[PDB]
């Protein structure tokens, strides 16, 4: 079993910027683009034998017992970024390891994938 | 004029992180689904009271109206609370004021609604 | 061999409240009291055979090769002031203690967690 | 009367990286180098007639009733960056300086914002 956790990089900053500048359009644009992006990632993971566990905000968590090419999967994730919003990912044997792996990515540059085993 | 309101869930990530660290896919997918259902009921209620939805993603909902009883709208929002998840609200004459009012509600306890003109 | 990661609960919220309300006195007190509390936490840990690895902000991270974890955290609970409490995480290395801290943060507040107990 | 709120940019990311990699050295270096940076920011604000209101964690908040050259003040803050930058907000009260700091934090950081210029 493989668990992967994906989350947008520094998304709250762009949302806070829209509020402070009183820009309904950019705030609405961001919200729509995020929802559309999380849909693409979720349907991409489904096409590669993943089971969607979580799909809300700017993150998507899925699992799978089939063989997967993380290089191809995360390559697709990076291809879904818009403006300067990237996505980080963490892989592990369970939910905890995937979450801890995601923390490692978002704390070492973001826009990257971290495999829990490679953190030890 | 146009009044704005920013609604956001209280300590939403803490329940989510707890699900990851405990390897509870049940509690995780539940929070994800119930969050999407709750924000849809919040916007639906807002549309029914003369509001225009500006943002409806993650655990928050932002809207504006040119027409409103805040105790009514906030009680409706607080009636949609599920499990240990409450909602805070911020109101102002623009997005910036509504945002700072939301920050006010989340810093002085939670499950409350603040009006920007009342913080000055 | 044993790492402990202590951190204050919801400190940024009480600081933000002082800003939005223009409460200089409360903000200064939070700064003073926070620095004194972390100092108290370190000396208490130094008295119990701990080596301080980290003492700044709203937390203290230390390790020990020798302890009364229950008594240690009980004084940590007592060091709370105003609306600010403290959580802690214990593990065999820095990663485990940190993950244990996040476990305490995500499961309430003013609680201590042991990494081997969350597995 | 002027208020200025200063806070380090993306400090927890380097602290989290230290925990997850079991690097007591990096965690110690970060904690020490930051405390030396805030005190350096504080001494610089003192020399310019500021009254320190808050000095804890990665933040430094002060006020002053004298005219100030913010460009020089902030350029000095940028000179204190190591490896880690600092953004700041200015205003006539704590609330305005805080909102100004939020503006700098969500518009690229490593910058200074004045409340009256954001409106
Ligand atoms: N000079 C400095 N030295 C050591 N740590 C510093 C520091 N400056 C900032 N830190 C960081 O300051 C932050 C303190 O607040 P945080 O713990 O992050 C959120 P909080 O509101 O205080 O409570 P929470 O952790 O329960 O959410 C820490 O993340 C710490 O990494
Ligand atoms: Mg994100
Ligand atoms: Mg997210
Ligand atoms: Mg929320
Ligand atoms: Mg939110
Ligand atoms: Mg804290
Ligand atoms: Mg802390
Ligand atoms: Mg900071
Ligand atoms: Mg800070």
């Amino acid at each position: 079993s493989m668990y992967i956790a994906i989350d947008g990089d520094d998304v709250g900053r762009k949302i806070t910027s829209s509020y402070l500048s009183n820009s309904e359009e950019r705030l609405t644009y961001i919200s729509n683009k995020l929802n559309d992006t999380t849909k693409k990632i979720s349907k991409m993971l489904l096409s590669n034998g993943f089971e969607i566990i979580f799909q809300a905000a700017d993150g998507v968590t899925a699992k799978t017992d089939n063989e997967v090419n993380l290089n191809f999967v995360f390559d697709k994730i990076k291809s879904y970024s818009f403006d300067e919003i990237t996505f980080s990912a963490g892989v592990g044997a369970n939910l905890r390891e995937a979450y801890v792996a995601l923390l490692n990515s978002k704390s070492n540059g973001k826009n990257m994938i971290s495999i829990y085993k490679d953190i030890l």
